[PDB]
């Protein structure tokens, strides 16, 4: 990825990543994080 | 699906599902809505 400016452009960062075997387990943890973090905030929103 | 009491399960209903042809895509939509629903209730929390 790079920081694009008005008619000049320069390098920001890069990762030589290495993928993994579990598309599902990854997506599960992402969804579970959201649904938990959602729910805790609606509890706080009631209390406040 | 079923409800359990009197130490046994009791069917409440049934569905014909169909396996979905575009799996990763409806998953995309779902995690977008969840990331929104975090951010929305988080914004309400800060205000409260």
């Amino acid at each position: 990825f790079e920081k694009n400016l008005k008619d000049v452009s320069f390098r920001l960062g890069s990762f030589n990543l290495e993928k993994v075997e579990n598309p599902a387990e990854v997506i599960r943890e992402l969804i579970c994080y959201c649904l938990d973090t959602i729910a805790e905030n609606q509890a706080k929103n009631e209390h406040l």
